[PDB]
């Protein structure tokens, strides 16, 4: 089995990880100086968010030069040094690949917009307006229409996201070749992995017809139904990945779960791993800034479906948080002071016992929570500016209604600076951080976590050790004991005769769990919030609030 199936990944959002020059923005030197921390945690590989030249209208995801490093993060030498220091520790690097769109400051686009006959014109999507308005009714994720009129030619260019993020035209052969040459440029450096940002929106619908009112409510799904999508992915694998030894993972956003196997089935030669969002958005409204209450039943049934989708030839990633979602403990657990540590450990047990490649987002091993936003001005996220444009200036909602709701969902919840210690600005920076540090850093910080064997960090470290020492916990089969149960999450991991039982109580009350008839406890690997391990040969468990545990049966 390939190294990535048993690897434990850590996601670094460099902007908010570690600053080393007091500009308030994290950088490469900051990450490099903190590799010993990540290695000590047990991390095998790191996925870093976009590190290329960018005007930062979407914090790295608007790339103006694919072959240069972002000025804020450092120089190419700093990148090479990061690579070298990762290799010295036997750690691998996964970089972010953003080729659904570029920055509008990219030289391709500057030339593209000059004229219709320009050699780079078809590097992007240019269209005439319709009936005195946009070419069609396409909305943008980041506000308003997905079409922006350029007075230079008088046509509209396409942007699923920010207006300064024009979509690249995958239908143009020379554009694809330029992207393939770009990928080689990073893979030649020894990059071990590539994460493909919104990989399913590469193919655009011919003719650009209007979206039906039904498609309007869920436009993200319509943008994933291009007819040439898998053709392009298969070609990219042929021209690039077939000649290297890097692992590929796709941010498969907007895609209906039934279409996922088309992306990750190894026989299809497209992608190796999938980032699905059925689980992480299982309690999010279609407008993306409201929360809809769910139960553990929904939680586990969603997981069960995603697992079945992987089948025998596909492979899933697993994560409870990233740079685009609220904090895991706040989202899936209970971040209240008396339950924060207990539930964070429970969620840790879940994360590192799933069938797939687990990804740990920075800060979650500390039990970092959502930020207490007080005003809309506390948000940096362009997406929130888009919500204000679409819902507040239109009179659909008040500023207070946006604030109250978006606080629970905003991407900025996960973008507050990593909390290293209790010094000024949690040891993230000596200057003023680009985004405010959570005031709870005095109680939640790496320095206190590391020195405490009962901390969230220590539990994370121990779990990573256990998963590494237990093959079944990674590539073993997955089976939910009772998908209808909304109190206690329980499942088994089995491989080569060895069967392991995971039991996680999601209630803040005592609960009792009964093993399947014929199953008995043979050994207790680890437990959180447990006063006593079960006796050898037990057929049931008495669980404390938010108690998690791994058992061999
Ligand atoms: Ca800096």
């Amino acid at each position: 089995a390939p190294w990535w199936k048993s690897a434990v990944f850590y996601q670094v959002y460099p902007r908010s990880f570690k600053d080393t020059n007091g500009d308030g923005i994290g950088d490469f030197k900051g990450l490099t100086e903190k590799l010993d921390y990540l290695k000590g945690l047990g991390i095998d590989a790191i996925w870093i968010n976009p590190h290329y030249a960018s005007p930062n209208t979407d914090n790295g995801y608007d790339i103006s030069d694919y072959r240069e490093v972002m000025k804020e993060y450092g120089t190419m030498e700093d990148f090479d040094r990061l690579m070298a220091e990762l290799k010295k520790r036997g750690m691998r690097l996964m970089v972010d690949v953003v080729i659904n769109h570029s920055s509008d400051q990219h030289e391709w686009f500057k030339s593209s917009r000059a004229s219709k006959d320009n050699p780079y014109r078809d590097y992007y999507f240019w269209r005439d307006g319709k009936d005195g308005h946009e070419p069609n009714n396409y909305p943008s994720f980041f506000g308003g229409s997905a079409w922006e009129k350029d007075p230079v030619t008088g046509q509209y260019y396409l942007h699923y996201f920010g207006r300064q993020q024009p979509d690249l035209n995958w239908d143009t052969p020379k554009l694809r070749e330029e992207l393939y040459a770009m990928l080689r440029f990073w893979l030649d450096k020894g990059v071990s992995g590539m994460r493909f940002d919104t990989v399913a929106t590469y193919s655009k619908t011919p003719g650009f017809p209007d979206l039906t009112p039904e498609q309007m409510k869920n436009f993200a799904e319509a943008y994933t139904q291009g007819p040439n999508l898998h053709r392009y992915l298969q070609e990219m694998h042929e021209k690039v990945f077939d000649h290297y030894d890097a692992v590929t993972a796709g941010e498969i956003f907007g895609v209906p779960l039934n279409q996922v196997p088309l992306f990750i089935d190894s026989r299809r030669k497209e992608l190796d791993m999938a980032f699905t969002f059925d689980l992480i958005r299982y309690d999010r409204a279609l407008d993306r800034w409201h929360t809809i209450p769910r139960t553990l039943a929904d939680f586990r049934q969603t997981i069960d479906k995603v697992d079945a989708i992987a089948g025998e030839y596909g492979w899933n990633t697993f994560f409870l948080g990233n740079h685009d979602n609220p904090r895991a403990v706040s989202h899936f657990g209970d971040d209240r002071p008396q339950w924060r540590e207990a539930s964070a450990k429970a969620l840790a047990t879940v994360t590192l016992t799933q069938r797939g490649t687990p990804f740990i987002f920075q800060g979650d091993e500390l039990g970092m929570t959502n930020y207490p936003f007080k005003t809309l001005q506390d948000f940096d996220d362009i997406e929130v500016k888009g919500f204000f444009q679409d819902y507040v200036e239109t009179g659909k909602a008040t500023a207070e209604e946006l604030l109250t709701n978006v606080a629970l969902t905003s991407r900025d919840n996960a973008r507050t600076p990593f909390q290293w210690d209790d010094s000024a600005n949690a040891g993230f920076t000596t200057g003023k951080p680009w985004l405010k540090v959570n005031p709870n850093y005095t109680e939640i910080n790496a320095a206190r976590e590391i020195g405490d064997p009962k901390s969230v960090y220590s539990f994370y470290r121990n779990l990573i050790s256990i998963r590494h020492e237990t093959p079944a916990l990674s590539t073993g089969s997955y089976r939910d004991i009772d998908p209808s149960n909304a109190d206690v999450y329980a499942y088994t991991r089995s491989q080569d005769g060895e069967t392991y039982l995971v039991v996680v109580n999601f209630k803040a009350e005592p609960r009792s769990f009964t093993l399947p008839d014929g199953m008995h406890i043979a050994e207790t690997l680890i437990e959180s919030s447990s006063p006593a391990a079960p006796a050898a040969g037990a057929a049931s468990l008495e669980l404390q609030p938010w108690q998690s545990g791994i058992y061999k049966v």
